[PDB]
């Protein structure tokens, strides 16, 4: 019955893998990405018109009926997402009379205007001289003088947040603007009666920092300011340390993009981290066949490898399968062996994780790290030292990232500063790295292939640590994936991997969530909106993946010979096509609860027959 | 007559010219460069055997009878020289049985043995671990704390030599050790009987100096070193922020060398910087007809296109001459427009100046910025805009870098510190860059073409400092080229077109001079050995370059139309070669006096044609 859906989606998954044996599938997001680019190429004076064309196609075939673009395909009208792309649009040549426009246009007058749009999008339109910055949060370079141990150091906010704010610093420290052709001016998007309704910080704001940062933009305008000259290349000389690999930037398009600016403004376009820096965009740009063009905010090839090795092992493939041997083989060679950030707080720590992408050793995180050694850890490569070492290696390092809570961030240990949620510059996504739900299952997913059950110590902190976090209705929050029934699917399929009793009270309470969410169609499903609106958790179309995740909650609880369990698995028998492949017209990672949403493209080939991997191993 | 000779020297230069339309002849030096290079790739654990045969060909090639190397061709056999290049060759898979082994051996030995070798030779030696650390002179990295305005702060040093002190800095203070295999061990160069003749600073050893080298190498054995963490950061960031679009380190070898050395020892292999700091070494190598394989100490891209073009001018091609045009536009390419280290000590000076080399922004020099500019103002370019623009802006930046003894340095100003000259590490070539009567007269000569006088102060300056520093016998020493008859030739040129009478007693005093040393076949000839002993002043084989410098002193004098001077012409005339060219086995460049010695190829072909070219305007 099912066994003809493996055999044709373990086939499939063969065929994607790359000659070097690993996988890649692109990553979405939203029009941001490729609005932004076009104003960088502005910026640096580097446009290409046969590309700008390709950009065109794009955004516009992004745009929906109304004429506006969401942060998730089928989501509500993104007012942010939406001015960038307007903007970018007339740049390119379109005009404000064409629909396209006239309905964009229309629709960013009815929210407020541009005075309602977040700092980011704010601050580029400053960077062309269509904004004053008077009217943007101050981040002062001076800030990289903060010590370790002190308020609102570089190091209390996330790794992500970090080198943006570092790379900002030395951008707003001279406030540059590069003026727009009159053709591209976007004063209409002043011309608005209703009232701007502005984000505030995400934890909220205190009267303190409103204050500072007026005071901030007060001695930004003095005649002199002492020791900024240091500040500036303090921050200058603290990217240069930590450029990646490839050309980026922590492996994201934001440090990646201001990082690149701070240099043109330091005069510094043939310098060889700026040439490298510039020449590495390519490798994250993507052709799309309808003649479109889109720049992924990042790439997931090491992720994907990852996953795919272990759901085609839990599938049935030999664990020395002559294929997977090519992806055995390949991790190894993308584990890091250098200090990162990391070793801020973690000095006497041997380097050991991995990276979400290619190259970039100072910001391996800890999911990434557990998924390939656990997946390292089911396959037998030709040469055991290695296989062997690297795991040990990656083990100690996840064991030595173990926040206090018991728990596991994504980059750092015990960032969970919350003086950095306030400052008026941050308002879009998350600012620091807690600890999650998810990662911490995957983490404990992990240890138990080893064996290490619920009487090690270091496990018993984290299930306690689950055990606080379950939500009332025994779900759990999904951090980095749309959403319940990701986190919920990852902490079962953990708990029960760990030795931990699938018959506890909190457990079934768990299990008997899923099913009272299974869609009529057999399937799972839970919408984006299940972030800013809780009458969406677990509630949306039905999805391979999200699918594949209930049911491996419920399969791992044991539940497996159920009858939700045997609905959901009919469902990715049917929805399966032709090629053995499965579409996903919706996006089910997540980069930030109710900001930013991402789009795995192997979650929909992958999971599915992991889910029907370890269903096949129930009987 | 003398006509054939130039129309067929013409046409040769213009053969020679690439499509870019520059000129960029090899640059020759010793065996020093390979047979580090060897070491270097041993010490990044990246040995290419292909190559490793091409050098050993070399190393071979370049060994004379007695089975020694000199710094120059026909000179004396150099200790050091040979010490590393033996090294070298018994690394490569040579045995110390073989003749060619034996002879360089036995000579090594005869001379003190290792003990008796630079401090550069003993520590690549330290570096492999052929030499004990403890004997080797201590730079640690907290000199990086010294302010502007102190004593022995990196910026009282050459800009040659400071690149080298920083990226060693970080290497002394962990003092690498890199095994070499017990069949590469040279211990035979410790068995000799003969006593160690160390060499001692350049401007000699002070005591103080000699005790705190010793309280170093104390402080170096202590079990924590407070804030060295800070100072070898401070030096990574330095050489970071200026490295050469090439990948390079101030476009020589050794910075460059030590720089990589400096960032394998922090594990810095694969970031950016490194990747592209090795990769952009197969630039400066060169592929040997005879199967060998060279790396050149530096290019001269810029520098032999500027000489050719002024050379070509003199002749007679027309100044808008379609193929000098491709010069011309290309030179307007390489003015740098960034602030360099030069800039600390002008930093109200506004950019302008040239390189040597192709990419090197942070280290233009005066000379061939002069050359550069004079250049441009001998030819007629389609866009007069920016050719009026750039001499301009070059022309200004000369003038803001003369010293206060109104002479002009290479790359610094009134960088005449005498501190550094007695440093227990410095005793290899020169270690400050003070200002030298050559680049003066380059100076001079490239104002003499815009009209600027005598009467203009800063003219004036200058004259003053040629007449204080002309030698006794009416000559003038040759900083970076061989020597008298490079540097009289200069000033002479000089003063004549800055409109000084050249009926001057000390001008005559000058020419008598030349025709003193006039070789009894016609030409002109000046050996390497006119450093070292001072019988060798004017003496030596003729060369087309020597003779074309000396013959130009004379046109400029006057004397244009002597005994003397037709009597070079005729040489000239004759030792051309059919295709028009001209052989030169003998180094006529210099780049330490007595210590380095280089050689130019175009010299040999480019001068002879400037001196009949202005042979052929005096009638
Ligand atoms: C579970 C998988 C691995 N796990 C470890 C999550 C990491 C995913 C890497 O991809 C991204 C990470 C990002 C981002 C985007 C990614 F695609 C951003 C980001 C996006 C927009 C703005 Br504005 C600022 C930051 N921050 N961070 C950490
Ligand atoms: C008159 C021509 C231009 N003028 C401006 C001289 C510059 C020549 C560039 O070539 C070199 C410069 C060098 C060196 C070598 C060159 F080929 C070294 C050097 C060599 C050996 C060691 Br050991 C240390 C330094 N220092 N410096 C400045
Ligand atoms: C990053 C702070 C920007 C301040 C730059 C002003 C530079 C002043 O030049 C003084 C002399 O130092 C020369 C160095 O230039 C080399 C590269 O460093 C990068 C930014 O200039
Ligand atoms: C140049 C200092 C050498 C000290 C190396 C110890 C490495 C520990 O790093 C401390 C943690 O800081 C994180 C940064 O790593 C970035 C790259 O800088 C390169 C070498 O330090």
């Amino acid at each position: 019955a099912y066994a003809r859906t493996l055999d044709r989606a373990v086939e499939y998954l063969l065929s994607c893998q790359k000659d070097e044996g690993y996988w890649w599938g692109p990553l979405l997001s939203n029009v941001t990405m490729e609005a932004e680019y076009v104003l960088l190429c502005h910026i640096l004076d580097r446009v290409d018109r046969d590309r700008m064309e390709k950009i065109r196609r794009y955004l516009l075939h992004e745009q929906r009926e109304d004429g506006t673009w969401a942060l998730y395909p089928g989501g509500p009208p993104d007012l942010d997402t939406t001015i960038e792309a307007y903007v970018a649009l007339k740049y390119i040549g379109m005009s404000r009379d064409e629909e396209p426009m006239q309905k964009a246009l229309r629709f960013i007058q009815s929210q407020g205007g541009i005075e309602s749009s977040r700092v980011f999008t704010r601050m580029w339109l400053a960077l062309v001289g269509e904004y004053p910055w008077e009217k943007v949060p101050m981040v002062p370079p001076e800030i990289m003088f903060l010590g370790k141990r002190m308020p609102l150091n570089i190091y209390e906010f996330g790794s992500w947040a970090r080198a943006t704010v570092v790379a900002l610093s030395i951008v707003m420290s001279r406030q540059p603007v590069f003026p727009l052709p009159e053709r591209a001016r976007v004063p209409e998007l002043y011309e608005t009666d209703v009232p701007p309704r502005r984000r505030g910080a995400k934890g909220g704001g205190g009267w303190i920092f409103d204050a500072l940062d007026r005071a901030l933009h007060g001695y930004q305008k003095l005649s002199v300011h002492p020791f900024r000259r240091a500040a500036e290349i303090r921050a200058l000389d603290w990217l240069l340390e930590r450029q990646a690999g490839d050309g980026s930037w922590g492996g994201i398009q934001p440090p990646w993009f201001y990082a690149l600016i701070a240099l043109k403004i330091l005069d510094m376009t043939q310098h060889p981290a700026f040439i490298k820096g510039w020449e590495g965009l390519e490798l994250y740009g993507v052709e799309l066949d309808y003649g479109g063009w889109m720049f992924q905010a990042s790439i997931s090839p090491v992720w994907d490898t990852g996953l795919a090795v272990l759901a085609l092992r839990a599938a049935g493939l030999p664990a020395d399968h002559d294929r997977l041997v090519k992806a055995g083989e390949w991790l190894l060679d993308r584990q890091i062996t250098v200090p990162g950030d990391w070793a801020v707080k973690r000095p006497n720590l041997k380097p050991g994780g991995f990276a979400f992408q290619f190259d970039n050793v100072y910001y391996p995180d800890v999911d990434d790290t557990a998924v390939v050694v656990w997946a390292l850890n089911t396959l037998r490569l030709p040469d055991e030292r290695r296989r062997r070492d690297a795991m040990t290696k990656g083990f100690r390092w996840i064991v030595g990232m173990q926040s206090s809570n018991g728990g596991w961030g994504a980059y750092d240990v015990d960032n969970t500063s919350d003086l950095p949620n306030h400052i008026p510059f941050c308002d879009f996504g998350e600012v620091t790295d807690p600890p999650s739900e998810d990662v911490t299952a995957h983490v404990l997913e992990c240890f138990g292939s080893f064996g290490y059950d619920d009487a090690w110590k270091v496990i018993r902190r984290a299930v306690e640590y689950l055990k606080r976090e379950q939500k009332p209705d025994g779900s759990w929050f999904g951090r980095w994936g749309v959403n319940y029934l990701y986190g919920t699917g990852a902490v079962v399929s953990a708990l029960k991997a760990v030795g931990i009793d699938t018959r506890e009270p909190y457990i079934q309470k768990a299990l008997d969530w899923v099913e009272q969410h299974q869609n009529p169609d057999g399937g799972w499903g839970e919408d984006c909106r299940s972030y800013e609106d809780p009458a969406y958790a677990g509630k949306g179309a039905s999805t391979p993946s999200q699918t594949a995740w209930a049911l491996m909650a419920l399969i791992a609880g044991g539940r497996a010979e159920s009858e939700a369990a045997r609905r959901g698995v009919q469902y990715l028998v049917e929805t399966q096509r032709p090629d053995g492949g499965w579409d996903e017209p919706y996006y089910t990672g997540t980069g930030f609860p109710g900001d930013f949403y991402l789009g795995y493209t192997m979650y929909r080939h992958v999971f599915p027959t992991l889910a029907l991997g370890r269903y096949k191993q129930a009987i």
